[PDB]
Parts: structure tokens; sequence; C-alpha cells
């Protein structure tokens, strides 16, 4: 009575043809599919419906389809979703992405108890528009017939009272626009207590149309151990922040021509304590300056000052940049750093505008960033604007919460997660459990 009812997420049995791929063959398959994939332990993609392991009832509907072979987003997205993993699909209409999340949804629903009177949907698909709602609903009814599943569409611009009646008759699947779903829930036309599979489609469009608050509210009121899938045609900071907030260890799947490039090389070291960062740095700073300019980040002005003063006494030729500097003061330091008059710069986050300098080949997060957004902003200064550049992050055992966020950031960037870093992150239950 302390929990929500248990449910299964993982329905996937990898086909031997896929298990048997060499690492090179796997790399070349994703290249052939024009997909860039990241995250912790992504399932391999398939290349045929046989690899998905669909039964005859579903295949019957798929053969009436509309699909003669799977699309690339299906090839990778279906094994991700069948495996029970969360997913970020960066892909455009109509890449077959809707079926990519619908087919696993059907399998997920089929494993559960049937609906009892009063039961809300098992799966919810959230859409920006009535138009898309109706298209997705049409697909849900088509494929869902394989298992006699019922779908109801509730969208703005549609009859509130007919929708309320349809919701009351019972539906395993609800396709919706965000505000209208929330309205029906508050009115107790339906409820979210059985939602275990949650899709946000065209999430970028939803944000552009003003729905971020509604999207977040829905995510907040669905059980947190749900499976969640998020699709967008673009990745922008707003959607990335959303993904961090409403997904748990997702696999990121990007259609090639819609991304681009390259991730910063990150090195993370776990040190004894804050004061031991100094010896770490003095042993390494000369080698770092031999590759190019070096940018050290701290958060607090006082810490910037103490570090810079100690480096000066150490004999280093460096500059300081903090937020209380006037503009001319500020421009002198930045100019000196740009012209390589000083090889080393200590800066606070708030003062760091103007430091997109190609010669920066080392960024050092000396003091831990306030959050992962700030972390990303910092390491963006490193040269893969011209690669050869590396971003070091110094943690101590008091940084275990940030370590979890950093692990997830590294995994999304296909960067190394050391055993030490993972162990540190795994100290906290909210990481160690929610962990895929």
């Amino acid at each position: 009575h302390h929990h929500h009812p248990p449910f299964e997420k993982n329905f996937y049995n990898e086909h031997e043809e896929i298990t048997n791929l060499t690492p090179q063959q796997l790399i070349d398959l994703r290249h052939k599919l024009n997909l860039r994939v990241s995250g912790a332990a992504p399932p391999r993609p398939g290349s045929s419906f046989a690899h998905f392991g669909f039964d005859e009832q579903l295949m019957h509907q798929i053969r009436k389809s509309e699909y003669t072979q799977p699309t690339p987003i299906q090839c990778q997205g279906v094994p991700v979703a069948l495996s029970g993993r969360d997913m970020i699909g960066i892909a455009k209409t109509g890449s077959g992405k809707t079926a990519a999340f619908i087919w696993p949804m059907l399998i997920h629903i089929m494993d559960q108890k049937e609906l009892e009177p009063g039961d809300g949907p098992i799966a919810v698909i959230v859409c920006p528009t009535r138009e898309l709602c109706q298209q997705i609903h049409a697909e849900c009814k088509r494929f869902g017939k394989a298992y006699n599943l019922r779908s109801v569409a509730v969208y703005g611009g549609g009859s509130m009272w007919e929708q309320a009646k349809a919701l009351q008759e019972g539906a395993e699947i609800v396709v919706c626009t965000p505000g209208r779903l929330i309205d029906h829930v508050k009115k107790k036309a339906t409820n979210l207590q059985r939602v275990s599979y949650l899709v946000f489609d065209e999430a970028d469009r939803m944000f552009d149309m003003g729905f971020e608050y509604q999207v977040r509210s829905i995510a907040s009121h669905v059980r947190p151990d749900r499976q969640t899938l998020l699709f967008s045609a673009t990745f922008r900071k707003k959607i990335e922040k959303l993904a961090r907030d409403i997904l748990i260890d997702p696999i990121r799947v990007v259609q090639g021509d819609i991304g681009e490039a390259e991730d910063v090389t990150q090195i993370v070291e776990i040190l004894h304590s804050g004061p031991s960062k100094w010896n770490w740095l003095t042993r390494r700073l000369v080698e770092f300056t031999s590759s190019g300019s070096v940018l050290l980040f701290v958060t607090k002005k006082a810490n910037a000052e103490e570090l810079a003063n100690n480096l000066k006494q150490e004999g280093h030729n460096l500059g300081l940049l903090h937020g209380d500097m006037d503009q001319s003061e500020r421009n002198k330091v930045i100019s000196d750093f740009k012209k390589k008059d000083i090889p080393v710069l200590v800066a606070t986050d708030v003062a760091a505008r103007g430091l997109d300098i190609p010669s920066i080949k080392t960024v050092i997060n000396y003091d831990v960033a306030r959050d992962i957004d700030t972390h990303t902003h910092r390491i963006g200064r490193t040269g893969r604007a011209g690669e050869k550049g590396v971003a070091y992050t110094l943690l101590t055992p008091k940084d275990s919460n940030f370590a979890g966020d950093l692990v997830r950031n590294l995994e999304g960037a296909n960067q190394h997660v050391s055993k030490e870093l993972l162990d540190l992150a795994m100290q906290n239950a909210w990481f160690r459990k929610s962990r895929f």
C-alpha cells in the first residue's frame, strides 16, 4: 500500500543476427541507418521486422501497413523502447517515428491487467495539435486492433463533453493535447494513476506553442518510474533541459542529417578534498600551457581571487576575470588572453563572456559548476571549435549529487565514465535506483 502497482518495461529479446554483429559491423549499421546514438548501454538496432520479434497479430496489421521494411528511426527506436528504456528521438516528420513509439506501446499495454471500471489509460501520447492528435489516434486504432486496444483522442478545439464521455467508457491509450488532458484530469473524467508509458511527440513544437508548463505538469503527475519517450525535430537547450528533468537515463537517437557536430573530450578526476586540487593543478599546469591557452573556472569571486593570487605567487603568468570588473578592465584581460600575452586565465561563470577563444586547449572546472547547464556552457569554451582541446573536471567525495548529473551528461556525449566516477554517483539512492 506504500507503492504504485508494479509493471514490466522490458519485453525485448535481441535477435541472434543482431547479437552476432561485431563491434565494427554495429558501427557500420548505425552509419548505414544514418543514426547517431548515445546514452548508457544502448540496445543495438535491428534492420528487419523479424529482429523486433513482433507476433502474428501485430505483423498482420503491419503488413496491411504502409511499411515494407522498418524505417531507420524504427530500427533503433523499437529496440530501445521494447527494452524498457527512456528515449530522446531527434527526428523529423514523418520518419516513421509515430509507429516507432506506438508498436512498443501496444506490447507494453498487453502485459498488464485489463482495465477495471474507473481505470485511466495505461499509455498517454501528448501532442501539440488537434491535427497530429487525430493522425496519431488513427494509427493507434489501426495497429491497436491487433490486440483490440481502445484509443481515445482528447484535444483542444474538440467537444469537451463527447471527449469526457469517451474517456468514461474506458481507454488503454489516450492521445491528447496537454491543456485538454489536464482539464479532463482535474474534472475527473479520467486520471493518470495507471499511466506507465508516456510519449511527448513534437516536444519542440509544444514548447513553441506555449505548452512547457502543461508538459511539465503532466510529467510531474505521472508515476516517476514510468517509461518516457520524447521526440523533437531539433535539439535546443530548452528541450535538453526538459529531457534531463522528465527522463531517466534515456538513449538518444539522432537522425544524421538533423544534428551535425562533435562532443568535447572530458576528463574527470576524483580528488581527496578541495585543498588537494592545488597540488593537482601545479603538477600539471605547465604541460597544459604547452598545448595552448588554459581557462580555469570557479563560481565565487573570492575563490577566483584566491586561486589567481596563489598562481601568481607560484610564478605563473595569468589573468583574472570576475564580475566586479569594469568594462575597460575586463577588455584588457580578455585581449591579453586572446593575443596570448597571458597563457592562463581564472574566471568566474558570471564574468566569462567573450572567451570563445580558439587557442583555449584546456578548460579546467576547478570548482564544481552550480548545475549541469553551467557545466556544459563552461566546457563549450574548449577547442573542438578546433579539436586538440580537453576539459578537465575536478570532483571530491562531497560532489556525489553533481557526479550523478555529470555521469548522465557524459553518457549522452559518449564520453568515458570512470569506475571511480560511477561509484561516487552510485552513493545516492535517487541515482542508484532510478538508474536504468
